[PDB]
């Protein structure tokens, strides 16, 4: 894929007109991978961390030789001083520009000063200075960015070459080093870490220039203003320590937030995980409350935060105000007048000065802090321990054999007992040896001294020959599947097709969609074990070395397959080969000439499987061991007449930041139209402080109302966010993964938390200021306005025609990043799977092309960017330019003042014209969050909590159920799973229920509990569930879920959330399910805060507490859906006792898979198809012996199938007849 950037000249180089090509395609229709650039020459993976390893084994190896630490922070700035000192000098032309700029607008404001229409000269100067300045503002505005590319590809460069390093020691890891660490820790180093290199050379200049940039600053202040000056940068360096402050304890509040926030999100996962038991308990205002509160108190701190943020974001825009406040408070109480030449440089200078040393030196600060602490861990990542290059093969005099002598090593060297002991075996060409030995002998050890990757401490071996490895566990990794079946091997179609089909993978490739080619889902996640372990095995055929360690390959497959490849490929192509094969399986134990037997490290006996058959030893005793949206938003939030006052207050807000300076403006016009007359100092100094604080309060008033009435829509959002999904239907959760609502909960919220109002609110106040300078132009020079109908509309129509390819971009550049991280999360697993064949050649070459791809997109990433900055940047330089020259062709109409206050706006045009357009679309992408939030607010509710029609306090009273015809499905418009169905429960009745899972026996639960509303009439004492509210039903009915959950917090929530009863009751309850002790015995017996879902309780012992729960409820009818389905026989049979002896007085329905559990039944409903179809007593429909419970029956055995008849049998009539 060409790559216009390679053969571009330096016109469409700084226009970057090369990349138009690439809009012309991504206005039409989406880009897609094929359509990206190619990265240049200097920019591959490779060449990049090739050059930058090169200077870092050059800079270890000086440091070694000065038996010093080895620095990575030196090879860093020896191998990027030469392009970022280039980089460095253009920094210089850039910072010196915005130095220099104000002071060509003082000369222009100068000239305006003392206008004279007589003197073209004058004017012919005026002008000069005015072309001077456009040749600052482009330098500054054109050409910034060829330069601003250039130090992000700077960055790119040392993140790739520090991506293609950490992969290649992550390859060269030994697993002393391994083992220690964790694949998070070192694919976090690529995710989290290395994309420090991205950000630290944006600003990385700025460490020497916005020092030496507010040198000049302010020697260009004091020959303007004498030690005025100081009172501003007084403010401007006190900025630095308080923006510090606010960051530290906005720090404090942001983490003292993110407590109360995860434990918010931890309820909210388990609310939804269990929402279905929620509503089946009715305890979602339980719940309610809990979240109620817990968002109270994190809303208490996004609120003290967003506050603090507002006064932050206020102090950034009041900012200047302060700072050239404080600047002519002193300027003008030492007997000097103030002139709008003077003024607007000072101004413009400490507008360039407060970006350098409030955003981009405390920003260049902070990101070459962390800079530094990513050099340090990768340096330390990088100096881990490697493994020993495979022991140079001397040339082989044709002998493929390993020897192993004696060799004792150790997982880690503190251990007493090493992994092996002395053991010594040498293996021959067409030697067949299988290995054998209990599990924790040391088999992944075992095989990795075997194959080198574990250092000697005892023994001595040597290895001629060629190698293939198959590990018990399969690796696959995320890529083309021929990439894994070659393994980077040259292609051969004939024997890739003998190798394929010899593991009968026409079946598997049948199970592929995408046949044999498949390009793997991300990191295998379509492969199963066994896949995987097929695939392991197809590689291992396709090398043929002359060595084959498998490490019990045959635990994934069946007998079949394993047997085919063993007798006609293992021990005929492969058996002429040497192998060492694990294997648990007795089945292939007949296939193995050679045997060597191992204990714990320990030799137990060599030979063949005929003389260890022969000793008389068994192998078993050997192994066995849009718009919508902001309307919507915005009303959540605060009633329009707020929205109306919001508008007054950001316009009043803007109106005195822009009449500030319009009266320093006013101030000049009215000290040069004058004279000995001095000015009103106190009225004009004090109209002047006015409009200062003013300026000051309603910025800060604007900032904390807009989080407020924000923080305010996303607290009422949440509200009806979460009053919705409790009572969205079980349906919206079954139609939706937990995961999916709980980010609308986390990550949505937290935009509208956190980050939406202050990216709103900075929007806004850039955007306002946008329009202020637009409109003091327009209100100075009113012809301005027609150049920018124009330049607005290509401004909008620009902004469409950009947005459209750099959201496929900022798409590409994210779409491809994951395979990088994938590549290494994946070579990690099965390192030693790589490393057994000489790969780390071209698996670094696979992580080359991944790491060049997304560079590709990352390329495109910086570079559209650019080509959208660089004409954004047009448009404000064609501002400047008109507003430069439009005023000198205009210069007997305007004064000093206007012509000042004018200008010096359109120069902070630049760049913050640039962030309200990013901020825009911040919000347009962040305002998603709030159109996927609003999507829940207006959502089906279920039936109402509470009707009016009320049934009796204490109803049910008798427990009778009557089913009519009552049909139930999932959702509507799908298929059925209730039929025509209807029976009658009398009082206290006990019927068992027996079915298939969802086929009628969970249905009949749901529809009883109206999780849907079912088709057909369903009454209780008289009353029908419909027309009741959902908990005066649901709360009465008590029930057990298949799988009892427990909720986090104390056990008094878990068994009454509501504090309704008493400690009496509860500790009642817990003795009748004996984990009285259990409770008794923990520090806070009633207050016992568990663990996650109480993870540190067995399944028994949360069906206990369920049992507690419903024993507490007492409610006239008791529902068990397989609460008897995992849970061990003895509890099990305990459980069955305190149910029967308990909830006698009760109907009870039980759903068992266990025939023990039914012996009580009154009745049993057997569902077919979900038609309840047998309805009688169990004996009875014993009887009829076609019954299917007489099948069912007889399918557990006929000697438990005729006890269970006749203990049946036994029951019925010890009931109907004593
Ligand atoms: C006013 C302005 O936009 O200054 C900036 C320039 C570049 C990046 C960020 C900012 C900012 O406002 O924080």
């Amino acid at each position: 894929k060409p790559n216009p950037l390679q053969d571009a000249n330096l016109c469409s180089r700084v226009f970057f007109w090369w990349l138009n090509p690439l809009f012309k395609i991504g206005h039409k229709r989406r880009l897609e991978e094929d359509d990206m650039y190619s990265v240049l020459p200097e920019d591959r993976s490779q060449h990049l961390g090739e050059e930058l390893q090169g200077f870092w084994d050059k800079e270890v190896l000086r440091a070694e030789n000065d038996a010093q630490k080895p620095s990575l922070t030196r090879a860093i700035i020896k191998c990027y001083w030469k392009s970022y000192l280039v980089l460095g000098i253009f920094t210089l032309i850039e910072e010196s520009a915005k130095v220099i700029q104000p002071i060509f607008l003082g000369k222009i404001i100068n000239y305006f000063e003392n206008y004279d229409p007589m003197d073209s000269v004058a004017l012919n100067t005026a002008y000069a200075y005015a072309t001077v300045l456009t040749f600052c503002t482009l330098i500054l505005a054109i050409l910034h960015h060829l330069y601003f590319y250039h130090v992000q590809c700077a960055g790119m460069r040392l993140r790739v070459a520090m991506c293609h390093m950490i992969y290649r020691k992550a390859l060269r890891l030994s697993n002393m080093a391994m083992g220690k660490t964790t694949t998070g820790q070192i694919v976090n180093l690529l995710s989290n870490d290395v994309n420090k290199f991205d950000q630290v050379t944006v600003f990385l200049h700025f460490l020497w220039a916005g020092p030496l940039q507010a040198i000049a600053v302010t020697a260009l202040l004091w020959m303007e203003i004498g030690i005025s000056c100081l009172a501003g940068m007084a403010v401007l360096i006190i900025l630095l320590p308080l923006q510090s402050c606010f960051g530290k304890l906005f720090s404090s509040l942001r983490s003292k937030t993110a407590t109360f926030t995860d434990a918010r999100i931890r309820t909210m996962n388990e609310v939804i995980t269990g929402i279905r038991i929620i509503k089946m308990y009715a305890w979602e205002k339980s719940f309610s409350n809990l979240i109620t509160n817990l968002r109270k108190k994190e809303i208490s701190k996004i609120l003290r935060s967003s506050c603090l943020r507002g006064m932050n974001l206020a102090s950034f825009f009041s900012a200047s105000k302060i700072i050239v406040f404080v600047t002519f408070t002193t300027y003008v109480l030492l007997g000097s007048v103030i002139t709008a030449s003077r003024v607007f440089v000072a101004v413009t200078l400490y507008g360039a000065v407060r970006l350098t040393v409030t955003l981009f030196f405390p920003s260049a600060i902070e990101r070459v802090s962390e800079a530094i602490v990513s050099i340090r861990r990768i340096q330390t990542f990088l100096l881990l321990d490697e493994i020993s290059q495979r022991n140079r093969q001397l040339p082989s005099d044709g002998k493929k054999m390993v020897h192993v002598q004696d060799f004792t090593a150790f997982w880690d060297k503190a251990s007493e007992t090493p992994t092996l002991q002395g053991l010594s075996f040498t293996v021959r060409p067409g030697e067949l040896l299988a290995v054998v030995g209990p599990v924790g002998a040391g088999k992944s050890s075992l095989l990795s001294a075997v194959l080198g990757e574990l250092a000697p401490s005892h023994g001595l071996v040597s290895v001629h020959g060629r190698i293939a490895y198959v590990s018990q566990q399969p690796w696959v990794f995320s890529g083309t599947l021929r990439s894994n079946i070659l393994f980077g091997k040259k292609y051969e179609k004939e024997r890739y097709e003998k190798v394929i089909k010899a593991c009968a993978l026409k079946k598997d490739l049948q199970l592929l969609e995408d046949g044999d080619l498949t390009v793997i889902g991300d990191r295998g996640t379509t492969l199963s074990g066994g896949q995987k372990a097929r695939v392991n095995l197809a590689r291992a055929v396709y090398q043929d070395a002359d060595i084959y360690l498998l490490d019990d390959p045959l635990s994934a497959v069946d007998a079949e397959v394993s047997r085919h490849l063993f007798e006609l490929c293992i021990c005929q192509i492969l058996h002429e080969k040497i192998t060492i094969l694990v294997t648990h399986q007795l089945q292939y134990l007949k296939a193995a000439s050679q045997i060597l037997i191992l204990k714990d490290g320990k030799m137990v006996q060599k030979g063949t499987y005929t003389e260890f058959l022969k000793s008389g030893i068994d192998f078993g005793s050997l192994l066995k061991k849009g718009f919508q949206a902001y309307k919507n938003y915005f009303r959540a939030g605060a009633h329009w007449i707020v929205f109306i006052f919001l508008i007054l207050l950001n316009t009043a807000a803007q109106v005195a930041y822009v009449l500030q300076d319009w009266w320093l403006s006013y101030w000049a016009n009215k000290q040069s139209m004058l004279n000995t007359e001095k000015l009103d100092l106190n009225w004009y100094l004090g109209i002047y402080s006015g409009l200062t604080v003013a300026t000051v309060l309603f910025g800060i008033a604007r900032s904390l109302l807009v989080f407020y009435v924000l923080v305010n829509s996303s607290q009422t959002l949440h509200n009806k966010m979460f009053e919705s999904i409790l009572k969205a239907p079980v349906l919206f959760f079954d139609r939706n993964p937990i995961g999916r609502i709980l980010n609308r909960f986390s990550k949505d919220i937290g935009h509208l938390d956190d980050l939406l109002p202050l990216t709103f609110l900075d929007f806004i106040q850039t955007l306002l200021q946008v329009v202020g300078v637009v409109s003091v132009a327009v209100a100075v020079i009113p012809w301005i306005a027609i150049p920018l109908v124009p330049l607005g509309i290509i401004f909008i129509f620009l902004r469409r025609y950009f947005l459209e390819t750099s959201r496929d971009v900022k798409r590409l550049e994210s779409t491809t990043r994951s395979p990088v991280f994938s590549h290494l999360s994946s070579s990690l697993q099965g390192l030693w799977t790589i490393r057994a064949y000489k790969a780390e050649e071209r698996c670094q070459e696979l992580f080359d092309a991944h790491q060049d791809l997304h560079s590709e997109a990352w390329f495109l990433f910086l570079t559209t960017s650019r080509w959208f900055a660089v004409r954004l940047d047009a448009i404000c330089a064609m501002f400047v330019i008109i507003v430069a020259f439009g005023s000198l062709i205009l210069a007997k109409t305007l004064d000093a003042g206007q012509v000042g206050l004018a200008l010096s706006y359109a120069l902070t045009l630049m760049g913050m014209f640039q962030w309200c357009v990013r901020q825009s679309a911040e919000v347009e992408n962040m305002m998603i969050s709030v159109e996927r939030v609003i999507e829940y607010t207006d959502l089906e509710k279920e039936a109402p909590w509470e009707y009016q029609k009320r049934p009796p306090p204490a109803w049910p009273h008798e427990g009778v159920i009557i089913f009519d015809n009552v049909n139930f499905m999932y959702s509507p418009g799908g298929p059925l799973v209730l039929k025509h169905l209807t029976a009658l429960i009398k009082s206290q009745e006990k019927v068992g229920i027996v079915g298939r899972t969802g086929a009628g026996k969970s249905s009949l639960i749901s529809a009883l509990f109206r999780l849907s509303e079912p088709e057909g009439k369903i009454w209780i004492d008289k009353i029908l569930t419909t027309e009741i509210g959902l908990h005066d039903l649901r709360k009465k009915m008590s029930i057990i879920p298949q799988e009892p959950v427990l909720f986090t917090g104390t056990m008094r929530k878990n068994l009454d959330p509501f504090n309704e009863h008493t400690d009496e009751e509860l500790w009642n309850a817990l003795q009748e399910v004996q984990l009285k002790e259990t409770i008794e015995d923990l520090p806070g017996k009633m207050d016992t805060e568990l663990a996650e879902s109480g993870s540190n309780f067995s399944v028994g012992q949360r069906q206990l507490v369920c049992l507690a729960r419903a024993i507490l409820r007492k409610n006239q009818i008791l529902i068990i859906d397989e609460a008897t389905a995992n849970v061990d026989p003895r509890t099990d049979e305990l459980i069955q006792k305190k149910i029967r002896e308990k909830f006698a007085h009760c109907t009870v329905l039980t759903i068992a898979h266990r025939l023990n559990t039914i012996i009580d039944s009154d009745k049993i409903m057997v569902l077919d198809s979900g038609r309840l179809k047998e309805y009688d007593e169990p004996y009875v429909l014993l009887q009829n012996k076609e019954s299917l419970f007489y099948k069912m029956v007889q399918q557990l055995g006929k000697a438990e199938a005729a006890a269970l008849t006749e203990t049946a049998k036994q029951v019925y009539f010890k009931r109907n007849y004593p």
